[PDB]
């Protein structure tokens, strides 16, 4: 079976890597970074992260694997002393969790899948957009931005926002305010929202036009946007699974104590 | 068809009702408060969460509706101008909202039924109680309480702690602190936390075993408690309803603008 | 001169107490729980606010000193290590922390003074207070509860309710919300506050007249309440202090790292 | 006495200007730009903003007074209405609120006088600086950025951000974060910080070196800054009173009803 291997590039991470490449030449295993079946990415969660940008237009085709040669990440969530391990297991069942489709609409339109969040905001200073949910105009946020993010990213950005922790079974996409202005004359719901698939959450101007989006580690301004719109992806990223390791587990670990 | 009306008791709510029974007599429908297929509550959202228990045990024999005789309801979302209206209607699809279960546990076992959530408070000062999800670990929480939410839930309660609001159709219960201790000996997530179907949430005690253990509007002191159990019911409310009045257009209108 | 000792009653400072009082009897320093001028608390910062409010008569003939027998205290801020050293120390400077007057009026008044805060809760559910700024009405509260706080009481419930941590140089108490409902209907600032000496917060009821009242660790549900009258004491708690251990520093000591 | 008048420079503020100027010219009153001692802003609180940096040079010399031509200011705190009567009066009580001092080093040093708050973010993503307290390390802060508030500032970002708001008697500043990481690597204090005159909080750069420094409404990418320090001023804005108009109230009036 094809497979390939990203490194963070350390000096750990990438010795890894070739001790890996070696294990895998006992067996029937194939080193192909065009079309693997395997991707195993070695560093942390931007690594992964990485990995998954590389890959996104070969997502049904490909389980993933991340092996943290630091802390226990959330998606790099095996460590290097069970790299041997893993080679003999990779020679399973496969766990799916949900994206972000992202649309931004010019005056054409593109696309773009995130596994943790996609982020819009100001071009400086506070910025303003009109939210309309499925059509229906929800509210004018004025304030430096807005965060839509998937269940795996609720414990990145968006909880560092106040969001919800979501257990990545669930089929929805989080959307969180940036520090947003509350008077008399501005008005924002401030709580975070859960939208369940099918629903469209459209962010659009009303005076400036350009604005900084991201997705996941990929920042970009765009110029003339008329619309970004959110919606639960169909597509979804699969991970080999080779032991139970439990979301919420992996939550404590990071987050309480380890 | 047999059904219906409980009022909040004051003027308006009690005329509204006495002129709904007399529309309800110009069809084939027989006024039944033991067995009702149709529930129409005539107040505020209190009065529906008093009309939900009070039919509890058969709520899969009960269509519910709410007319709100003050502001906008999230239950109580019909206005009085349409009570002619909607008996004619009434003589429909239906929409399905998810439940919580809690269970106590002492040292027999008692279940209960929550619409909006469930919430569990000290005997005063605060309170310890040990925090398992799905039988593992995950926090030791020392503060005020703890309070479990439903999604049509996630817009009381809920939302006054820092919650996300969570689109109705989504299967799932939501988990809020109120007031924890965090320093250097005491840990919690912070965070609210999603949780899907078949999920289990246990509070255990630690040292005292006294509770306020909440149920929608209802407080109850249990005593010699061993466990509180959350999981998202098996069990739904339905409601009747007539129009389109989307979730997040009943959002908009009760906490941006009306 | 004249000294007493508060001890937390367990194994650690029960001893720590008697080789304390033994030191003492090696110089001119007579044990008097009466009338004592130094008082010494061995435990925590729960045994620190006993021995305040033991002695919050003599406020102003009394310089505290904390000594912590687990981890670090705000206000029992010396180690067991050090308790030979502070005999030596104290046969050094003064160091005034501000203090809350709360002010019980019913239908006669009782006052108490508070080194951490003080709080008015509901006899269940949330209850309504209308809150009086200077005699000027500033918002109707529907809510769990309102806590005002001291500069040094800043690190505790008003912390975890998201308050400021507000250097306790600075004459000033800061009141923090729990829990309050903000819908089309009820509304409230949301925010801590932070007032100067000799602004004056009320709080009157609506409906309900019965509160819970906390001062410290004393709780005490209070009848025919007619006003809690906030403001910065007069009076000052006195530590004797004989290094320096900035604030800021216990600060990250307790919550950052240590 | 000399006077000047900015205008936000639509027509309703530009007409009321001309008006007053006409009615200051039935008094001995001269209009004088170079060296005011009155300065009126007719606009809102931008326009106040700008004719305080404007003149912060001779902070001490002028008596500032704001007119509100849409809604009501916190600084620009009169309505138009009222706009005869002021010149009136002005041919008066003062009133001072306190100022932030920002310093800049690189490696010269260029200091900044803030009204309402300065603050510090990232040349993209998050961005990491030592948070150093009166020559203390205190923490290492990872996110989105800082925000130091005056007093009268806290009603702004501060605000939005979850700070407290504080009565503009109190000589402090106010220091607040935007979007912490904090996991098991990663730590920060989280809660809003009160600082009193005197004590100094320096900010250091730990990688990147190239940050936006905002004073007020203006931002400027700085280059090889080496520290960026706050300490609350010693030099303060002083407005022309006529009538009391609490901050309380102003509190009240802006953000619950009026
Ligand atoms: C390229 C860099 C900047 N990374 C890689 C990653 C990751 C990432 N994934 C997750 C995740 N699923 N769950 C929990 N933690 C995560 N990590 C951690 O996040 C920290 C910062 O990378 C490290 O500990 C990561 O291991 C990008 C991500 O940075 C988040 N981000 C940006 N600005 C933030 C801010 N101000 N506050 C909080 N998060 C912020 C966001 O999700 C963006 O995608
Ligand atoms: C018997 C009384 C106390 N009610 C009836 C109701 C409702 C209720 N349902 C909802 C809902 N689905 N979504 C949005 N709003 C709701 N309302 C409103 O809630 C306010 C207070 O009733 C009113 O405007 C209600 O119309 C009980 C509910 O009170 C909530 N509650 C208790 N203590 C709270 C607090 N401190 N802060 C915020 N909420 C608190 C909680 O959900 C409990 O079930
Ligand atoms: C009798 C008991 C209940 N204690 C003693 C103390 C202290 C206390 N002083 C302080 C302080 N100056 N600064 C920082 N920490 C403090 N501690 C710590 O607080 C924790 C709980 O005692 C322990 O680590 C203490 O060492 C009473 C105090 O409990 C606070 N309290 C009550 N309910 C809370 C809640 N839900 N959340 C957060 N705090 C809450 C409040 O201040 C009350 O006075
Ligand atoms: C040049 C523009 C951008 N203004 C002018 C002003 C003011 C300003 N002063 C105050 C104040 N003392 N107290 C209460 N409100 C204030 N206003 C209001 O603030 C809103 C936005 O201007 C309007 O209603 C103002 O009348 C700059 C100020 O914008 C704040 N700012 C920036 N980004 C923010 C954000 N994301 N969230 C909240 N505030 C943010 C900040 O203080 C900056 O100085």
């Amino acid at each position: 079976m094809k497979y390939m291997i990203t490194s963070k590039g350390d000096e750990k991470s990438d010795l890894l890597r070739l001790n890996m490449i070696a294990g895998f030449g006992e067996y029937d295993m194939e080193y192909d970074d065009v079309e693997p079946e395997i991707v195993i990415s070695i560093g942390g969660d931007g690594t992964f992260l990485s990995a998954f940008h590389q890959y996104e237009e070969r997502l049904d085709e490909i389980a993933f694997i991340g092996i943290h040669t630091g802390h226990l990440g959330f998606y790099a969530d095996w460590r290097p002393a069970e790299a041997d391990k893993l080679v003999k297991l990779l020679a399973y069942q496969k766990v799916s969790y949900p994206l972000l489709k992202t649309t931004v609409k010019y005056g054409k339109e593109a696309t773009y899948l995130a596994l943790n969040e996609s982020t819009v905001k100001s071009s400086g200073g506070p910025f303003v957009v009109d939210v309309v949910i499925n059509d229906i105009h929800f509210e004018r946020f004025r304030g430096d931005g807005l965060c839509m993010s998937t269940p795996s990213g609720t414990t990145a950005y968006n909880k560092s926002l106040g969001g919800a922790l979501m257990h990545p079974s669930i089929e929805a996409m989080q959307l969180t305010e940036m520090a947003s202005i509350n008077n008399r004359v501005y008005r924002t719901i401030g709580s975070p929202l859960v939208f369940p698939k099918h629903h469209v959450v459209s962010l659009q101007p009303v005076n400036d036009k350009d604005f900084q989006i991201s997705v996941d580690h990929l920042s970009i301004l765009h110029r003339d946007v008329q619309e970004i719109r959110y919606e639960v992806s169909a597509k979804k990223i699969h991970f080999a699974r080779f032991r139970s390791f439990p979301f919420w587990r992996r939550v404590h670990d990071s987050f309480i104590e380890d």
